[PDB]
């Protein structure tokens, strides 16, 4: 595209590559995502340009030229995964963790009220600035194309944040999947280890089952009728969160437990999450950004 100077490759997506670039007119610097895109795709993506929220990475333009689609986004200078690697040694303080989870819930509360889900939340698509904001990136991209097993660079698309209804074959899942992803990310920022690092689908499910208990009709009506449910699934006993996310306080474990309910129908909504006591004292710290 003529209108942009690519200034650097910043990343590789499932769908495409990201370059930092400069609007050759506005001189705005933007993140330029390179993915005749089969055209529900176009309609459903061009739509996101009005799904605007402070904790949503602004989608400034879509440009469809030849067999290429560029998505043009406000540039944020880094992602949650690098910031969390940048704080292995100490971890993100708790007050910043809370503020991020709060901001992310606001993002989701908004998308979800407009019936839009992300479906692929993960630290790599949460972008942070130096003013203590965090935003969700890559919406409607999973609806508009479905998520593949490799990326365009043949890289493995991670299952670590994927809700159990999706892993169980559910075709028609809901805004709850994103709450499950955000729960996994919340536990990961507190402990500095991913919570469920599956390396395949059945490994992902079994790491889930090992921590939260193999699900049954007690905890999740309808689950034994799911498409990839098997009676032969080993029966693991649930485990106490106090062990899973120390040192989260009671209010944060209580909220985590609700974002991780097996039954998407019981899993706390974003709206409800925003009201939980864990946020009574939430403040917006400044990240240490390097
Ligand atoms: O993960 N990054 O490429 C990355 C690193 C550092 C800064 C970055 N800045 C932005 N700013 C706005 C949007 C944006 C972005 C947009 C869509 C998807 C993603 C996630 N992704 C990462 N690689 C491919 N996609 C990031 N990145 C991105």
């Amino acid at each position: 595209m003529e209108n942009f100077q690519k200034v650097e490759k910043i990343g590789e997506g499932t769908y495409g590559v990201v370059y930092k670039a400069r609007n050759k007119l506005t001189g705005e610097v933007v993140a330029l995502k390179k993915i005749g895109v089969p055209s529900t795709a176009i309609r459903e993506i061009s739509l996101l340009k009005e799904l605007n929220h402070p904790n949503i990475v602004k989608l400034l333009d879509v440009i469809h030229t030849e067999n290429k689609l560029y998505l043009v986004f406000e540039f944020l200078h880094q992602d949650l995964k690098k910031f969390m690697d940048a704080s292995a040694l100490t971890g993100i303080p708790l007050p910043l963790i809370k503020s991020y989870l709060f901001q992310l819930l606001q993002g989701l509360a908004f998308c979800h009220s407009h019936r839009v889900l992300h479906r692929d939340l993960k630290p790599q698509n949460l972008l942070i600035n130096t003013e203590g904001a965090i935003k969700l990136a890559d919406f409607g991209l999973a609806r508009a194309f479905g998520v593949p097993v490799r990326t365009y660079t043949h890289e493995v698309v991670t299952l670590w944040y994927r809700a159990p209804e999706i892993l169980l074959g559910c075709k028609y899942y809901s805004t709850a999947v994103d709450i499950w992803s955000l729960g996994c990310i919340f536990a990961e920022m507190v402990t500095r280890r991913a919570l469920f690092p599956g390396d395949s689908e059945i490994d992902q499910l079994f790491r889930i089952f090992r921590t939260l208990g193999t699900p049954d009709e007690v905890v999740w009506p309808g689950v034994t009728s799911m498409p990839d449910y098997k009676p032969s699934f080993p029966k693991w006993a649930r485990q106490d969160f106090s062990k899973v996310v120390p040192p989260l306080d009671e209010d944060g474990r209580s909220l985590l437990s609700q974002m991780l309910h097996y039954d998407p129908n019981k899993r706390i909504s974003a709206k409800a999450a925003l009201a939980h006591p864990f946020f009574q004292d939430v403040t917006k710290p400044v990240p240490h950004l390097r």
